[PDB]
This record gives C-alpha cells, structure tokens and sequence, in this order.
C-alpha cells in the first residue's frame, strides 16, 4: 500500500507513498514516470545506479525538500543524479547554495 521499496543497485530503501508524493513533479513522485522502473516480479522499484547518492536523494523527499550532500558523494555525481530523478531547477539552485557555489 503506502510503503515503496527502491532497489538500488541492491540496496533496499523503504519509504512511503506520501513521502514521494512531497514532490510529483518528479521521476520518483510521478506513477507514470517511475513506472519505467517498476519490477513487478518483486514489487519494487529498480535502478542500476550509485547507492550512497540515494541517501541525499531520499532526505530530499523526507525533508520537504532540503538538498544536502554527504562528503562522501563526489559532487558531480550527485548532480548527476539530481538530473536523473528529475529533481528540478528549484533543486539545483539548493544544490549550489548548500554548497557555496553562488
């Protein structure tokens, strides 16, 4: 029901519906966006991608949308991935003002 499981590259995240549905407008918020990434033989979503990144990803959702990148996470893999998930151009700007960039 509410909860989602997102398979990334093997690690599991679980989070609510509600959660994701902070912001629609968005490759995760969207039923007909993350629907390309759907496995239906195991009720989850999957993506073969970074796993530490996801992190940031999900607290952006959790947060009610705050951008905020461990020191682990190279930057221009992070941005990468806010391209990715269809964050937006509101979520870049938090991205370069989280990190001194303006």
């Amino acid at each position: 029901m509410e909860r989602v499981v997102i398979n990334i590259s093997g690690l599991r995240f679980e989070t609510q519906l509600k959660t994701l549905c902070q912001f629609p407008e968005t490759l995760l918020g969207d039923p007909k966006r993350r629907m390309r990434y759907f496995d239906p033989l195991r009720n989850e979503y999957f993506f073969d991608r970074n796993r530490p990144s996801f992190d940031a990803i999900l607290y952006y959702y959790q947060s009610g949308g705050r951008i905020r990148r461990p020191v682990n996470v190279p930057i221009d893999i992070f941005s990468e991935e806010i391209r990715f998930y269809q964050l937006g151009e509101e979520a870049m700007e938090k991205f370069r003002e989280d990190e001194g960039f303006l």
